[PDB]
């Protein structure tokens, strides 16, 4: 899907693991999340559009991706065995990594 | 930032507004809002590239982001007040004033 | 293509309009405009998503590309006779049926 798109499903679910219930919800909200990321890595944002595709910045931006993956795939291993408070802290932390890309990107 | 970069900004998140869950995202989108209005003053839109720089329609260019700097902030203390539905509310009646210089300017 | 990617499409060949210098540009420019609002007619705005697909709002908005392309249709005229400058005229009055639907719907 397109990169608006990627951004709401990154955006509307780290809301649900804000307020989740228990690990089943933020596991699969992560999970969502981490798909988001991938496909994110497709997309031309438009403040690159006129550099060349490979760039240093349009590998910063994709790399900037597979930073994100891995730390939520780190927050799932948390809610995994269990310790939904430490993986919710974890998902928290994720917005140092959206709001260093943006700064640079958006 | 160019006049077209501050108007995708000042959509894209008008539109996460209107979708948002919490306040902490009505303030954020908000805050972003009001710098791209900001900057957007600093522009010459195309159709008024051929008249005086101060002329009555400049003026008038530039003092309706004053304008809608203001409404964003009434919006944002809404939202900094935890109302989300009325920050929300507040959110949309700023397409009036967008619609209002567009019919003028656009 | 997706609405978004119809409306940059829209949007930037209209800019290639208001500083084309030759007919041969804007000829090229408005087919390209004429195929993304018919494009675009395919596409449910987020917006309408909650109504039905020939609601009258859905209707609306469908022959309001129609509208666009008849328009858009009169400027390719002007231009394919020479007048050029009343083609980037006709180009300008386009913008009021962008803003009308904009104003419903975006
Ligand atoms: C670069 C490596 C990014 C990372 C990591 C994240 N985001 Fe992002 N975001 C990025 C860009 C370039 C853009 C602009 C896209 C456009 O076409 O305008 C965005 C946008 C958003 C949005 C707005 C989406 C919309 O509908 O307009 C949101 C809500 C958003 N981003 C949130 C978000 C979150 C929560 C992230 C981490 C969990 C995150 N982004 C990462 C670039 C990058
Ligand atoms: C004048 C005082 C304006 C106000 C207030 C708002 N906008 Fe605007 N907008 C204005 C101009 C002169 C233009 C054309 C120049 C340009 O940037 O193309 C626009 C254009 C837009 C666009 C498309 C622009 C693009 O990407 O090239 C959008 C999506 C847009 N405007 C949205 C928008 C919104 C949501 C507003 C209120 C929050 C708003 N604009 C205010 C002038 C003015
Ligand atoms: C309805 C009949 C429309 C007409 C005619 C035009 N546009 Fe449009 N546009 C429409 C919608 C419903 C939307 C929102 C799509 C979404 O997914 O949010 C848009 C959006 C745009 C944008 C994108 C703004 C952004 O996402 O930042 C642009 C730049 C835009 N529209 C420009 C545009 C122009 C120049 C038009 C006339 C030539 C025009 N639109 C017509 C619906 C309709
Ligand atoms: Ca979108
Ligand atoms: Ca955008
Ligand atoms: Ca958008
Ligand atoms: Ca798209
Ligand atoms: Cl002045
Ligand atoms: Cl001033
Ligand atoms: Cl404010
Ligand atoms: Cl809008
Ligand atoms: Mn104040």
């Amino acid at each position: 899907a397109d990169l608006e798109d990627n951004m709401e499903t990154l955006n509307d679910n780290l809301k649900v693991i804000e307020k989740a219930d228990n690990a089943a919800q933020v596991k699969d909200a992560l999970k969502k999340m981490r798909k988001a990321a991938l496909d994110a890595k497709k997309a031309t944002p438009p403040k690159l559009e006129d550099k060349s595709p490979a760039s240093p910045e349009m590998i910063d931006f994709r790399v900037g991706f597979d930073e994100l993956a891995w730390e939520i795939h780190d927050a799932a291993h948390l809610a995994k065995e269990g310790k939904v408070k430490e993986a919710q802290a974890a998902a928290e932390q994720l917005k140092t990594t959206c709001n260093a890309c943006h700064q640079k990107y958006r």
